Formats: structure tokens, sequence, C-alpha cells
């Protein structure tokens, strides 16, 4: 509801402790979610409290309701003058003193950041396939060298760390990707990543629908309308919950790309389980595009109709371009030669 | 019955203030019945006297029972010498004293009346959904860049007086729309709107019935007849009755789309409920034919009538005009063509992209977030 | 309804007068009603009361109802004793001692009017289009090298006035009309740009209707008569209509191009939303045809009928100029030319290069976006 | 460097015409049409970068991000054919298999259009028609 922001003097001593904390791994419940804020303030801020205070992702969320006020602190040399309300932070308190307040070691807030962002696409997918994927994120920023981490931040159990801390807040992740798609011009290695990260978390989990988004909807004046196959009144009660589903869909508006993070409304009302065979028409047709699909998410119901789907689409493309090159301007022998080259690319 | 007519002159001083009268807000079903005809007069009329008593439809008005008598006056000061009323008159005059007689405007008797044909084409409608068309046509006449009015003739109470007082006067409807179809018009920009305003109240609340006259009325080369859903007894008392209303309604001449304003007696007969199977017929034809109207719904029991006979007039548009190529003179190349070209018209697909009808949408749905709200 | 005739000497003078009145911004829609008759009096008319008076259209104007009286007028100080308002004629002496009765400018009658002629081929554009449009025309007249404008006329409120004053005048807009096309100009350089601007304002925000009778009317050797589109019952009631639309506009004469901003009947029945099937069919012809139209839409309902008849007319055009061929007289080294002519045409292919098409799109993106920015 | 993939899809499907660029011959083909009018308005935003498009994967902007061959992978498959077929020689197959059977044939009906070119063209120039039936032959045996 109410998130407190602070106003140091020395960003760059207590925004690294904090990630002290993190590589000593202590838990947060509200109180990383202002430490948070300083670390953009930092990176892709500077410090400024003004360029933070009109950004529109403060703006957005205070659309939203969650709004903001200044903690004024210039006896920096820990992290426990960051608790006014304590609320069960009597516990954090001791962690802050468990671990070295005075120590450090090689860090920065847009390092870490972009050690933040690298856990983004796979959060809400799986444990899993944010193992396989952030260690080859490791290795494709490694493989261009864009930049490189300590092998303590490799470490899967400070992967948990931040896997825990990301799915608990997403008041910081909005600020990530405001960074990310919508004011980019920047040169850091660390946003380069970052902006990166951001094209690779498009969609994530949405990826069926964004399939169905791909070939059902079909765009007109009056909203989008169905595709040949989504004409069948077998999927009508299906397409025009789908419509209802999608016409809430973009209230939230543009982090759509997000919104399986962001978690909102429209997410709970779309599951590939209320759509059963729409991705199955969706995924079929995927392959007919070649649109190349990861996994097969739904029973061997429907895979029947996930067969035929690659199929009629296929003769779908049979038949479209045998009528459309006919009106095309090319010799009659290479449309023999284009008609055979159709045949010859699928066998 | 009878109302009295004024023969004065310095009517731009009366005219004046009859505009002093509703912008101060009185109001009146006996003195401003008069004071209205003579914005007729100074505006449209020009002030003749003789071109106002030799109108046809004021021949037309007199024919029916609606007489005139000539008043001599001459103490221009005041509306309060222009009282027809003996009785409640003297509450007349309280009224008019307590709003400034002794002011002008910068309007004149041919912007208000064409500020009342704003109220015109939505009158039977309701108070809101006509003074919001009333405030398009604000904005449409702005569009146009045609005359502008006051900000004070943008008032709500000032408005609400006006379709109130369009209610009242059977007379001042009937003259100003007389005013759009038979004399050319858009000469005048006040004129213009009266002319915009006629062309919009043909037929107001009336394309329920004006429809079917355009579609279970066949036309042909020897008349009118019967359209294929009209030739089944299945609704036969209906459509019988309605050309019995037809022949009511069409004894009137030209005001046929202004008898739902203007009351007479087809009308009575001329109700949706009343003839409930043919109201979505041609609602299931016109649908079909693409001229669909908006806002008017379905009786519970009659949804069944529009589906079918939507798609079977669908079906009409594909015999018929089938029928047509073989009937009227040309070739096989010419209706293979045809026959393709009313397959061309058969669009049963659409072929979009993927990457782009991600953020089509995703404008679309905020196109529609920015429309509605 | 009656507009007065200023019998007076020394117009050029009074001319000056006016170009102090609407350079001031002065508005008016009484006064300025016989000071522009003035305009054409002076300088189109070389300042002929009889060449005014004997001119067809003044009688085809006067045959209407806008009728002239002489008022004989020697005091020429101010356009003050030219005032045919006696009720507001004292609000139009308060702004006229106001600006300066006493200056003249280096701009004639001749070249106002025509800098008002260059508001008339997008009035009913907006506000905006049309200025655009006259900034446009500030700069193609000077690729013309034509005659040339005062910064003060460069002005916005200036010339957001004469938009407003255009929209006000039905006759010095028909006149200003008759003017273009009537007697041969162009022998003055005002007169040329005039010249300019009839011929821009034939079928002005009509380019639809005046396709359709383009298009849907075939022209033969014996008449108008039905195209193949046309031809079917789909479209039926809507054509029938508009050619009696059509006869409603074609018996104003030559006008028909003007109809639009000279308000008369028929264009109130010419709308695209009453023919929205077939407005879309000239389009999908006339961009088959190469003639297509910008900025103009398709309804949701009907973007089937543009495509597929786009192809079924091309397919026309494969058939009949196919047909043409053995139709007239010529051989068979002739025809099989004329038939690799025919998909010559059909040009279905480009050549073009690898590594200087790099840099061509590099400068062609490079060349949008100069464009645009 | 790195845009070599596309920069080969530069060379062959961009086609320059005064409303900007438009298909190759197989670019005609609705098969790609989704991929071309995505791969048109990636490049309609590329060149915003300006003339350093061939630094731009060095620059890494927007469209460098706009841009792969997963995003196109009919599109270079085309345009892997046609290089061999222009004999263009782009160095490494970037593709699944499911596209080699698209960039076997990319290279073989292409050749049929230079087999269909300059038999045709050829008439025209200015030679003798023997050096025709030379010129035929020295087409057909420089590919055997």
């Amino acid at each position: 509801r109410v998130i407190p922001v602070y106003q140091v003097n020395n960003l760059e001593e207590i925004c690294q402790l904090i990630i002290q904390a993190f590589e000593a791994g202590v838990d947060f419940q509200e109180s990383a979610d202002s430490f948070l804020l300083m670390l953009c303030l930092h990176h892709a801020y500077q410090g400024d409290y003004k360029l933070f205070l009109e950004s529109g992702a403060v703006k957005y969320l205070e659309g939203h309701g969650f709004r903001f006020e200044v903690k004024k602190r210039d006896g920096v040399k820990r992290l426990e003058e960051l608790l006014p309300a304590v609320s069960s932070g009597k516990n954090i308190k001791r962690t802050l003193a468990a671990m070295p307040e005075e120590e450090t070691t090689e860090a920065n807030a847009g390092q870490f950041l972009s050690f933040a962002s690298l856990f983004l696409p796979k959060l809400v997918v799986g444990e899993k396939a944010c193992l396989e994927k952030v260690q080859r994120q490791i290795q494709v920023h490694a493989e261009q060298g864009l930049i490189q981490y300590p092998t303590a931040w490799q470490s899967v159990g400070h992967m948990m760390v931040i896997f825990r801390l990301m799915r608990t807040n997403f008041l910081i992740k909005f600020l990530l990707i405001h960074q990310g798609m919508h004011m980019v011009a920047g040169h850091d290695a660390n946003d380069a990543v970052i902006s990166n990260s951001v094209a690779q978390a498009r969609f994530s989990g949405l990826l069926i629908v964004k399939t169905v988004l791909d070939h059902i909807l079909q765009k007109t004046e009056r909203g989008v309308r169905l595709h040949p196959l989504a004409r069948t009144a077998k999927v009508k009660n299906e397409v025009n919950s789908f419509k209802a589903a999608l016409s809430s869909l973009a209230k939230h508006g543009e982090y759509a790309p997000f919104a399986r993070l962001l978690n909102l409304s429209g997410v709970n009302n779309l599951e590939h389980g209320l759509f059963p065979q729409l991705s199955a028409i969706a995924l079929g047709v995927a392959t007919a595009h070649g649109s190349t699909l990861a996994g097969v998410n739904v029973g061997e119901q429907y895979q029947q109709l996930r067969e035929a789907a690659t199929e009629a689409e296929k003769q779908l493309q049979q038949y479209a371009e045998s009528r459309e090159l006919d009106h095309l301007g090319l010799d009659d022998q290479e449309k023999k030669i284009l008609m055979n080259f159709h045949q010859k690319k699928n066998e």
C-alpha cells in the first residue's frame, strides 16, 4: 500500500552493503522494497531524487496507489537506520547485525541489478527453467563477454536468495523494465543485459496465449475477429470467452508482455485449461507456420486436434499461394518452378 | 383553437424581447404561442404578413381549425400588449416584469429558431439523448464551421425549457419543418441548420415504420408489392392493418415523416407492439442488407424470426443477384468474374500478422479504453 | 432574403476599406454581405453595374429569391453609410470606428477575392487541412511565380476569419466560382488563382460521388449504362436512389461540382453512409484502375467488397483489353506483342543490386526519415 | 558483422522502389508475408540509427534486438540458397534442418530463374545468333 523511500548521502557504500546482505542471503519482507529503490536511483537515476520523482513508473503504481514517502538518513554507516517500523523486523535487525556491516567486497548496483535481471523470464515459469536458462544466460553474456559476475553470485543457493526475492518484490521488477523498454537510450553493459532480458522476458508464460494471439485474433475495425478455424462454432463459447478476457487484458495496458509477472486479474482469467482446444489449434498452426512453440501442454485428447491443425493449415498454405502467385508478376514457367519449389520444400 | 396573429412593426425589437424571455427561462403555453409565430414572420417570412397569410400549409393549418385573427399593435416597448389571455394573462405579466424588458442580444430570430431546430429530430426520444444529439450538433456544426451559439445557449436549463417548449406547440414545429422541405434553404446559415434539422427529422422514431415500406413493400416498375416474407399468412393481419395504417398515414401528404411529432390518427396505429412480428423482419432484412439500425431490440418471443430470416435474406441475396447474372446482358468471362465477385464480397477470411497483431490489439483495446473512458 | 446592391462611385476607395475591415479582423454576417459583392463589381465586373445586373447567374440567383435593390450613395469616407442593418447596425458601427477608416493597402479587390479563393476547394474538410492546402498554395503559386501575398495575409487569425467568412456567404462563393468556369480567366494573375481555385473546387468532398458516375455508369456511344457490379441486385436500391439523387443533382446545371458547398437538396441525399456499399466499389475499381483516392476509408462490414472486386476488375482488365485485341483491326504479330505488353504492364518482378540496395534503403529510409521529421 | 544474415536478406529480398523497397519474386509468396511485413517494420526502424547500420550489432540499439534469424526463420533460408545461386557464398548455415528443404530449392528455382532470365534476355542484345548458341552452351557448360 504505502512504501517508504530513502534519502541517503553516500549511495555506493549503502547500496553494496545491501547486496552484501544478499551475499549473506538474509531475507527481507518490506525492507528490501525500500532498499532496491536506491539501486536504480544509483544506477538508472544517479541519486537524483527529482528524476526518481518524475518517473512514470512511480506515477504508474501510484496510479495503482502504491504511494511513497521520503526518509532522510545522513548517518549512513549501517543498514540498521533503515527500519522505522518493525512489525516483524526484530529478526531483520539481528540479521543485519549477523552480517558484516563494515566489511565490504566488490559490487555495484547496476552490477547487481543486471544480476537481478537474470532471473526475470523464468521466475513465474519454474526454478528448473530458471536453473537452465540463467546458467546459460551466464554463458551467453560470457560468450559475448558482456559482463562478468563472481562465481559466488553463480551459486545456486545464491540464486535461491534472489529467486525467492523477485517472486515477492514485484515493485522493483516494473522499475527494471521501465528502464528496460521505455527509457532505452543507455549504453551500460549492465543495462545491455537488462534491456536484452526485457526482450527475453516478453510474454513468458503467456506464450501459450501469445501464440493464440498470433493466430486467432484477426484485426478488424470493430475489434479483432476470428481465424478461419476459429469461425467454427466448436470453439465459439471458447473464443467469445477468450474475447472477453482479452478485452479485460489490455486495461492493464502496455505491460501485457509482463502480465504473468504482474499477475493481475486477467492472468487468473487466462489459462490453457480455460482454452483447451485453442492452443491445440494454435500449436498445430504454429508448426504449420513454423513458429516452433516450445512444449506441448495439453492432454492427449487434443493431439488429434493438434495434429490436423498443422495439416489443413498447410492445406491452407497449399491453397493460398497456389491461388495467390497467379496474379503476381513473373513468368509462368517460374510459376511452375515456384509450384515445384513450394512442393519440394515440403517434400 | 384560433390563435391571434399580431400585426405590428419593429419586429427586430419584438424578436429580441422574445429572446429575452427564454434566456430568462420564463415558460408560457398561452402567450409564447403567438410570440414564436412572429419569429417565422420576421426571419423566415421577412416580415411579410401576406406571405405569412398566403402559405398553403397555413391554409392546411387553418383548414383544420387553427385559425388566425389580426391584432393591430403599436406600443413596442415590451411584449405585454401582446397577450391573448385575460384570465392568466396577469400571471404572464408578473413573469415578464421580473425579467428585463429593455435588453437586446446578439442573436436574431433566425438563430433561435435554428437553435430550436436542434431539438427537432429527437423529440420523441427523451430529454437526454436529444440534448446529447444537440451537444453533438453543437460540435457537428462546428465541424461544418457554420453559425455558432452563445454560451448562454449552452446552458442546461435554457435548453431544457426549449425541449419542453417544442413539446408544447404543434404549430411552431409544423411551420419550422415547412421552412425546410418546401422552400429551398441553405441560403442562410440559420436556415441551413434548419435544412440539416429537417433532413434529420425525416421519420424520427419511425425507421421501424419507414423501413417496412422500404422492405415489405417491394418496389418494382409497376408499383409496390409483397416481399417473400410478406407473402405468408403467418403475419397477415399485421400487414393489412399496417397498409390501412399506411392509408391513414399517406393521406396527409408530405408530413408523414413528421406524423410522430405532428400528432395524427395513424401514428396511434403505428406502434412496434402493434406489429411485433414485422419489426424484427425488416430488422433481419436490413442487417442482412447492411442497413442495420442501432439501439433497437427484439421481442423475447421474436428472436426466432430475426436470425433465420437474416440468413434467408442472404440466401435470397445468394439467389437473386446470381439469378441477375444470366438475366441481364453479359457474357461468360463477366459472369464467372461476378460469381467470384459475389464470393469476393463474401469474405470468409482475413490474413493478419502475428507480432504486429500483438501490438495491434494492444493498441486496439487501448483504443477501446480511450473511447469508453 | 433580398440583399441591397450599392450604387456608388470611387470603388477603389471602397474596396480598400473592405480590406481594412478584415485585416483588422472584424466579423459581420449582415454588413459584409453587400461589401464583398462590391469586390465582384469593382474587380471582376470592372465597376459596371449593368454587367453585374445582366448576369444570368444573378438571374439564376434572383430567380431563386436572393434579390437586389439599388442604393444611391455618395459619402465616400467610410463604410458606415453602407449598412443594411438598423437593429445591430449600431453594433456594426462600434466595430468599424475601432479600426482606421483612413488607410489603404497595396492589395486590390482582385487579390483578396483570389486570396479568398484559396479557401474554396477544401471548405467542407475543416479549418486545418484547408489552411494547410492554403499553406501549400502559398508555395504552389510561388512555384507558379504568380501573384504574391502580404505577410499580414499569412496571419492565422486573419485567415481563420476568412474560412469562417466563406462559411457564411452562399452568394460570394457562388459568384466567385461563376467567375471561374463561365468567363475565360487566367488573363489576370488574380483571376488565374481563381481559375486554379475553381478547377480544384470541382467536386470537393465529392470524388466519392463523382467517381461513381464515372465508374458505375458505363460510358458508351449510346449513353451511360450499368457497370458489371451495378448489374446485381445486391446493391440495387442504393443505385436507383443515387440516380434519383443524381436526378436531383443534375437539374441544377453546371454547379453540381459545387452543390456540396452551395447547399441544395440532393447533396443531403448524397452521403457515403447513405451509399455504404457503393463507396468501396468504385474505390476498389479506381485503385485497380490506378485512379485511387487517398485518405478515404472502408466500412468495417465492407472490407469484403473492396479487395475481391479490385481483383475482379483486374480480371475484367484481364478480360476486356484481351477481348479488345481480336475485336479491333490488327494482326498476329501486333496481338502477340500486345499480349506480352499486357503482361509487360503486369510487372511481377524487379531486379535490383545487392550492395547498392544496401546503401539505397539506407538512403531511402533516411529519405523517409527526412520527409517525416 | 553478425548482421550478415540480415545483410544477405538485404541483398536479395528488398527490391528498390519509389514507395520503399519491395519483395523478391519468392518474397511475393504469402508464406512469408507476415515475416516480410514484420521484416519491413524492423528495417523501417533500422536506418533511424542511420549510416552506421554496418556496425549496429556493435552499436546494439533497439533494432538489433528486433532482428534475429530466429525472427525470420525462413527468410535467410530463402536467402542462403539464393546466395549460393548467385554465388554469394554466405559463411555457415544457421538454421534447423526444417529449413534445409527450403535452403535447397532456394538455390534451385533461383538458378531456374537464372536459366529463364538470360535465355530470354540475351535475345535482344547485340550479337550473332551462333554466338548466342555459344553463350547458350556456355551458360549450360558453366553449370554442367
